[PDB]
């Protein structure tokens, strides 16, 4: 074991394939849940696969956050998380039958078991729980529907973007029940696929969802929602979701409204609403600021990326319609002054480098990229 600091954090992870798993590349999606805990402020969360337990740890270290529940079926993972919270609290740790609480100023609960049984024991019960698994959430997202608060607020990853990007069809088909884009576009329409699949299984609670911040960062996919209590919240809910059509040789989209798709080589069903929301985003940038954190520079640059992107379903790649047509382009800071000039609203966007949204029709925005 070596001595690691993230944040507040002083933990200790395991030197070498390792027997408990920690990603210090995931410091920056920690960060970003911390900030955005700092606006919400959800007093019973709950750090469902918390392997070292750093997560819930900073949690407790650097949110309102009241009780803390840390969770891993793994018997090292939980001997690790256990050790981990006692190098960063102090008082008596009581354990009993495979969970460890600690009564202090915040109220640590540390369990070794499946996340899908704890959540079923915590019925209605977390204002916020954040999914961060290996790969998919998928096994473990309904559950998480049924644990958290009518109004809680629940954050997923989904570290896996092969089937989310198009690259594995067949996966995504089976675990989103969804038809993936493969392309520039992918980085987007994997991120609403994931916003999708959870408003679609939250409807049957009769709860529908409100995108707080959605986002693709590093391969890997990042959605909170904060979940609306009704069946006619749920009704609307779906009806945000919708279709995309993309024609391969021009690099034009069409988006469809409905459930159920009326035209062929549709993909989706994607999550047709915002992805994010303009003022608690706007929040998290400030925030950011004034906190300490891990990795405060990328925090703020991806954040104020995100902050200032239009919000608006897809965009247009410069380079790959570029490809697409086989015409010359110009470089995408021009082509954003030039939308602008023309009175169109156009900003960069996280997904792709060289994306750019718009609020401008595709053949205006030709007809403006062309050299
Ligand atoms: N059914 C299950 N219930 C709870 N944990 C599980 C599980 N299946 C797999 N896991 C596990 O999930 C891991 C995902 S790694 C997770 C990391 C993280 N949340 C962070 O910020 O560091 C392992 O620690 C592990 O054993």
């Amino acid at each position: 074991l070596i001595e690691v600091q993230e944040g507040k954090a002083k933990i200790l992870i395991p030197k070498a394939d390792s027997p408990v798993f920690y990603n210090p590349r995931m410091a920056l999606n920690r960060d970003i849940v911390v900030v955005l805990l700092n606006i919400l402020n959800p007093k019973i969360v709950l750090d469902a696969l918390s392997a070292t337990g750093i997560r819930g740890i900073r949690f407790a270290l650097e949110t309102p956050a009241e009780e803390v529940w840390l969770n891993d079926i793994s018997e090292d993972a939980y001997e690790l998380m256990k050790r981990n919270v006692m190098l960063n609290f102090d008082g008596e740790l009581r354990e009993s039958k495979g969970r460890a609480i600690l009564k202090g100023e915040k109220t640590i609960v540390i369990n070794h078991d499946d996340a899908n049984r704890l959540m079923a024991e915590r019925h209605r019960y977390f204002h916020f729980i954040d999914l961060d698994p290996f790969g998919s959430p998928m096994e473990f997202l309904d559950t998480a529907l049924r644990s958290a608060k009518r109004r809680g607020i629940l954050g997923v990853t989904a570290t896996d973007g092969a089937p989310l990007c198009g690259a594995h069809p067949r996966a995504c088909l089976r675990k989103y029940l969804a038809v993936p884009l493969r392309g520039e576009l992918c980085h987007e329409v994997g991120t609403r696929i994931l916003v999708g699949v959870i408003a679609r299984y939250a409807a049957k609670y009769d709860l529908g969802i409100d995108v707080i911040l959605a986002y693709y960062k590093d391969h890997y996919f990042r959605a909170f929602v904060k979940l609306k209590d009704g069946a006619r919240k749920g009704d609307e809910t779906l009806e945000k979701l919708g279709y995309i059509y993309f024609d391969d040789k021009t690099g034009k989209f069409e988006l469809e409204q409905g459930f159920l798709p009326t035209r062929p080589n549709a993909y989706g069903p994607v999550w047709l609403g915002p992805l994010k929301d303009e003022k608690i985003v706007s929040k998290m940038v400030k925030e950011a600021e004034s906190l300490s954190l891990a990795r405060k520079k990328q925090a703020l640059k991806l954040l104020k990326m995100i902050d200032q992107e239009l919000d608006i379903p897809l965009f247009y790649d410069t380079h790959a319609i570029g490809r697409r047509l086989k015409i010359e382009t110009k470089k995408v800071e021009e082509i954003i002054s030039a939308l602008r000039e023309q009175g169109y609203e156009a900003t960069r966007t996280h997904f792709s480098p060289t994306g750019i949204k718009t609020s401008a029709p595709y053949e205006v925005f030709i007809e403006t990229i062309k050299r």
